[PDB]
């Protein structure tokens, strides 16, 4: 029963959901390694843990991947999450140096994580542990493209730190530029090639179709975070949202911003139907009757596959987790699950 504001028939008509079936064990892989890494408090993990569904959103994603390394991929999303509560918390809190030291941490150890998997902030030392993970599936040269996507996702968030101390809500082209970097959609899209097994050439990956199949994905995913995720995020205070944007910067009603922003989530799903058909027109250039082009054809085919994947799991995630729930909390500007 999805309210009416947030409904998308087409993604419930025509993106059918699936799951990848490792999934029971990643839900319980992933609660034991928060709490083994200390990343949430011990209660709050047995509370709100499945209940946040944060392996169910990535099981449903990376179809196809290996085990190991869909389990690597649910932890590192795990820490990602509470990355988001720690960065809020520090923000709420005032806690600037708290945040430079670990935004200075978090670059060190992405280029060497070995060095940081006993750290003293059982932040950075979950982050390291699930990073050197990542790091042994693909050549070193996919690792160094990880490493320099996260370097700016990192920055991102500390834009966001200095936007909301500062009361600065950006404007709508500046936020659509940044978010791009707050929801890592260069880092989800690299992570689709250690699940399909291969790290695919420059000019697969940058073909104009699949760049712009991986785009859209990740357009259609934040953008709609946005749309259900802005009741807590009035509540809590946030500034980085489309809607809050629209509402800010344009004089907007919440009804009209949550309108506009549902018409450009809709938008995504049409211009990525087309794009993948492209997408898959190129695969079947690819498969040119060579081992190597059935490998890179193949590739491209999963990845694109899981591009689409996205948007279902990202769509009934959001109906799913209670990291949305805002009118089940006890106090609508505190998320039960966050440490404050
Ligand atoms: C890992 C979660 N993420 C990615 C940067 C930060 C919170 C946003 C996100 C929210 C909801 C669904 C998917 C991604
Ligand atoms: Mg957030
Ligand atoms: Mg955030
Ligand atoms: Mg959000």
């Amino acid at each position: 029963a999805v309210p009416p504001s947030l409904r998308l028939p087409v993604i419930e008509a025509a993106f059918p959901r699936q799951l990848h079936p490792y999934w029971p064990k990643l839900q319980e892989t992933t609660r034991t390694w928060l709490l083994e890494k200390r990343l949430m408090p011990a209660d709050k993990v047995e509370e709100y843990a499945d209940g946040l569904c944060y392996t169910d959103l990535m099981a449903g994603y990376y179809l196809g991947a290996p085990d190991e390394v869909l389990q690597a991929i649910a932890d590192y999303s795990a820490w990602f999450f509470v990355w988001d509560d720690r960065h809020d918390r520090d923000i709420v809190h005032g806690r600037a140096g708290a945040w430079r030291r670990l935004r200075g941490l978090l670059h060190t150890a992405l280029d060497s994580p070995g060095d940081h998997l006993h750290h003293e902030d059982t932040l950075v030392a979950g982050f390291a542990d699930s990073v050197r993970r990542l790091y042994a599936f693909l050549p070193a040269t996919w690792n160094a493209r990880f490493a320099r996507h996260f370097h700016t996702v990192i920055e991102a968030y500390d834009r966001e730190f200095h936007n909301r101390t500062r009361g600065i809500v950006p404007g709508v082209e500046e936020y659509l530029e940044l978010r791009r970097l707050t929801f890592a959609h260069w880092i989800y899209t690299d992570l689709l090639e250690p699940s399909s097994g291969c790290e695919l050439p420059d000019a697969v990956r940058k073909h104009p179709a699949y760049r712009r199949a991986a785009l859209l994905s990740q357009e259609f995913a934040a953008w709609y975070n946005d749309l259900c995720s802005l009741p807590k995020e009035i509540a809590g205070d946030e500034v980085h949202n489309l809607g809050i944007s629209l509402i800010t910067h344009h004089s907007l009603t919440l009804e009209e911003a949550i309108g506009e922003v549902r018409r450009r989530v809709e938008e995504c799903i049409t211009e990525f139907l087309a794009v993948e058909r492209d997408a898959l027109r190129f695969a079947d250039e690819l498969a040119d009757g060579t081992v190597r082009g059935k490998e890179l054809s193949g590739a491209v085919r999963a990845n694109v596959g899981n591009m689409r994947n996205w948007f279902s799991s990202v769509y009934w995630f959001h109906h799913e987790s209670g990291r949305y729930m805002v009118d089940s909390w006890d106090d609508r500007s505190t998320p039960p699950y966050v440490n404050n």
